[PDB]
């Protein structure tokens, strides 16, 4: 449940019932040759498992420092790492005999993910969008509508991800009999972060293979970008107990953290409980959940996973911060010098990727996580 | 050179000494070991090459018959088959001395795939496309820009792919000498037609050896759209000498085709020579086609197709807008994937085929890309 001080199960007595029923079944399957199984089987002939790591060699030699390598989530069927949790859970529902699925979007990526591993399994698809999210994001809501699921536009509160997140919580209450709440990120109550991070971890797990393969030594640092922080758990997991290994998360610094107009929850935020989690949060001084910026749609969730969190607390990771401009930067870099266009969330990691490397050796090597690929940003890009 | 009486060279004497500096460069790289190296290191860690072959269960049993398998190639780097080419053909041309591609495009794939490759490869990109086609082809435009490279809007003519070849061959004539015309199907003169099937060939390769995994045996039939014909000859070929294996085109049916609004060049073309090569074409002019998926683009057809066809190695058929839209729709709630438009031309003819098959046999349908670039056309269309 607990991640040191951070995490728990701070819900209404309501989910404590649903929660500990699927705390079982997630014990009960993790571990299950025949769920392993089509789990790997889906993952690698649905997802296409597994992307490639790639060495980003003009890149590297233009910078003149360290080895750029790019694990490449951004070839996952739909476009982002989000699949990987999407069927995972969304089968995990279909063995605990759920006939349907609801989730929370903000990018519209997650919504996609769950509506394609809802197709795939036979099952219906609600998805809960705030209706600031659902105008700016009219092709991924379309994408969800092709694939038959429902897109439910959330007009409380701020009309944003915390607030789709609340309904979608309001309507587990109801119908947790037949439904699963598919969380998309390393956040929620015990035990979704988790959950998710070990539905993630196979990305960490081929990265060090992959690596290995390619410099017969693990990496000197892993840097991704982190929202909720899903891709950023999957990818750091497996290499936490390598301790020369360093893990370097990176925030939306928005348009920079002193404006406050960012999503920086480690580097800005306080403590706090929100839902159903105690992490780090951007709080006004009256208790409520504050709006995040950020270029980047997916780096739009005000709060951070608790085991990152953790991480941050006990110095195994470090977390920094990089603006629009510089996530901006790096999407042109990336297109036009390797020839990928990467999602405006995985730019930052880019970005802060890039500085580094010129800070370091040229024996050395980084592995930034690219989470997605940008076709769904063009028109941001265009307007910025 | 031929495939029967199909293909050749018929070119103006100012292209034969550029095609022949290409065919030589070929023939020394094919199967260098060098050559092969670099692209299959390429191929996998920048463009995710093998791409999974999908057993659509969900489907399968909705239709009641043969097995449906879907080859991913909706999952290669770009979205699209048109990547496994621009990769080879650029990797050619750079290690030929070239500084430049040059190619045309129609619905704005391969344009992106040359564009990428480019951009991988260090190499100016310059991307000829009809002013109707830069019209309604925004984002794709878009991300070749992103990508670095220039498009060319083409007014002439009637401002369409046709005439983006005519204005890159006209191109490449002047600047052959460092720029390389990177052709995006399995057309044009002699040894373009083969280059592109053998840089596609991978695709095959990989579905037989997936396929014998998978079942213990080969395919019973093989279902590819064809424009020019590349993603379709990439899958056919590595089975054409496995003679129980049927290999079904799937053409643009568009409006119908009685309404003369399509583009199944094979279905209802004359023989003729257009473009450098004897093949099927649509026309006494050659016109402009019509179907809702903008790939399925091209008055003509690969030579290639037209030998299968004549030996009856091949059947060609042809599917409607109406029900290419249908199939699009059907594998994107069925199965979660959705398929280019041109792609749901092969699937809803194998849904058809399917349901006539026994439970044992076995399908392999070609998923060229995914249907992402589509989106505002079904929107409009639905
Ligand atoms: C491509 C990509 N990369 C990164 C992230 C950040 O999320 P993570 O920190 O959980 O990986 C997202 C989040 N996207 C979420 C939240 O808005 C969604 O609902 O789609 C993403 O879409
Ligand atoms: C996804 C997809 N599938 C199929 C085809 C048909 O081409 P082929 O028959 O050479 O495979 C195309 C053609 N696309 C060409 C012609 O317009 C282009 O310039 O982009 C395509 O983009
Ligand atoms: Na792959
Ligand atoms: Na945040
Ligand atoms: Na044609």
């Amino acid at each position: 449940m607990w991640f040191g001080e951070f995490g728990g199960q701070y819900v209404p007595e309501t989910l404590v019932g649903p929660l500990k029923e699927l705390e079982k079944a997630y014990k009960r399957f993790k571990d299950d040759e025949e769920f392993n199984r089509q789990l790997n089987y889906y993952l690698k002939t649905w997802a296409g498992r597994p992307t490639p790591l790639y060495y980003a060699k003009r890149l590297t030699e233009k910078i003149g420092g360290a080895k750029v390598y790019l694990k490449r989530e951004d070839l996952v069927h739909g476009g982002a790492h989000k699949t990987n949790n999407a069927i995972g859970q969304a089968l995990l529902a279909k063995l605990m005999g759920k006939t349907r699925l609801i989730a929370e979007t903000g990018a519209g990526q997650h919504g996609v993910a769950t509506a394609m591993a809802g197709a795939l399994l036979g099952m219906k698809v609600d998805i809960y969008m705030g209706a600031e999210d659902v105008e700016r994001q009219k092709m991924n809501v379309f994408r969800m509508k092709l694939l038959g699921a429902n897109v439910i536009p959330v007009n409380s509160g701020s009309r944003t991800l915390k607030d789709a997140i609340n309904e979608a919580l309001r309507d587990w209450v109801a119908t947790f009999e037949y439904t699963h709440y598919l969380i998309g990120s390393v956040v929620g109550p015990h035990p979704y972060p988790t959950i998710v991070r070990d539905f993630q971890s196979v990305i960490g797990r081929e990265a060090k293979a992959q690596i290995l393969e390619a410099e017969g030594q693990l990496p000197d640092v892993i840097v991704a970008c982190v929202g909720g922080g899903s891709n950023a758990m999957g990818i750091f997991y497996p290499f936490v107990n390598d301790k020369k290994v360093k893990l370097v998360g990176v925030e939306a610094g928005g348009k920079g953290l002193e404006s406050g107009k960012h999503s920086a929850s480690l580097n800005a935020g306080q403590v706090g409980v929100s839902h159903g989690m105690l992490s780090y949060f951007l709080q006004d001084e009256e208790g409520q959940i504050k709006p995040s910026h950020s270029i980047a749609p997916g780096l739009d969730y005000p709060g951070v996973g608790p085991e990152h969190a953790y991480l941050k607390k006990i110095q195994r990771a470090e977390y920094v911060a990089v603006t629009d401009e510089e996530a901006l930067k790096a999407f042109h870099e990336l297109s036009r010098t390797e020839g990928i266009i990467p999602a405006l969330e995985s730019a930052h990691a880019v970005a802060y990727a890039m500085k580094l490397a010129k800070e370091m050796s040229r024996d050395e090597i980084i592995i930034v996580n690219l989470s997605g690929r940008g076709d769904k940003d063009l028109d941001i890009v265009l307007k910025a």
